[PDB]
């Protein structure tokens, strides 16, 4: 009763049926922060895939991103795009934004731990959103 | 419509009525990881204050901590104390574990952003748990 069990580390996301694949909330690169704030508070989601004009995932915008914005010493208002969070970090260029259903849990876990990120966006061959895998989903499996 | 509003940044946690102060789930320094895993999955909490034999807060143990454990290349099982997470980070010694009701939102926000942590444990004069303030609680206010 190695933790985690090797036979489950070698399995794919699809095999383990890990993630949420319906009713995903997401925003656009052109979305103002005030919109994200409203959805976080009222809809009760902790992070939102951020998609470009072509429907492709280019970032993920989280509650921590809003708090980071709040702590900036420079003058801001809520009418700035969610893309301003990109000044602080790039999940995209670090390869810690996306994953595929065929990837193993060992790959997924290592990718999360690499950048200390708490979720990944499951995408298709066009980088369009299929779903989300967060720490909660991985734990649910691990038990 | 500066964000965040200065008049709310200068206010205290107590003034803004931000945080959860009832029904807090928490564990001990002697608690095995398997116990934490069960509570995360079944009870639906994302982080647990970790208290010593004297009831004092010495760490906070989160879902990410379990995933970090899962990614360790060395052999582990679930019968290791939650204190093994201390090998990776010390929220305690970095001053990013605890806060007080009289502290301002500006102080709290800066402390969260300092270490990229997602919650703090509200403690009394003896460092005993009074409550929790997470990103969700700060956002709820900010609106
Ligand atoms: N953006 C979303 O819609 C979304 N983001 C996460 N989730 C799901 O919400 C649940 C809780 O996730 P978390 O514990 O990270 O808040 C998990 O099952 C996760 O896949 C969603 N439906
Ligand atoms: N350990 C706990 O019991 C606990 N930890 C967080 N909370 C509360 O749960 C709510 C959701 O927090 P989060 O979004 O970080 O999961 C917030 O209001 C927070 O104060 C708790 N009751």
């Amino acid at each position: 009763h190695e933790f985690p069990k090797p036979e489950f580390m070698s399995k794919s996301l699809e095999e383990l049926q890990i993630g949420t694949y319906a009713n995903i909330a997401m925003v656009r690169t052109t979305t103002p922060v005030y919109v994200a704030l409203g959805i976080f508070v009222q809809h009760r989601v902790s992070a939102l895939p951020v998609v470009d004009e072509k429907g492709r995932v280019v970032d993920i915008y989280s509650k921590f991103d809003v708090i980071n914005l709040a702590a900036e010493k420079t003058y801001n208002n809520l009418d700035v795009s969610v893309t301003k969070a990109l000044q602080h970090r790039s999940h995209y260029f670090e390869g810690v934004l996306k994953c595929y259903l065929h990837e193993t849990l060992e790959t997924i876990i290592n990718r999360l731990v690499e950048a200390e990120v708490h979720r990944l966006v499951v995408v298709d061959e066009n980088d369009v959103v299929k779903g989300i895998v967060s720490l909660s989903d991985i734990l649910q499996a691990l038990v």
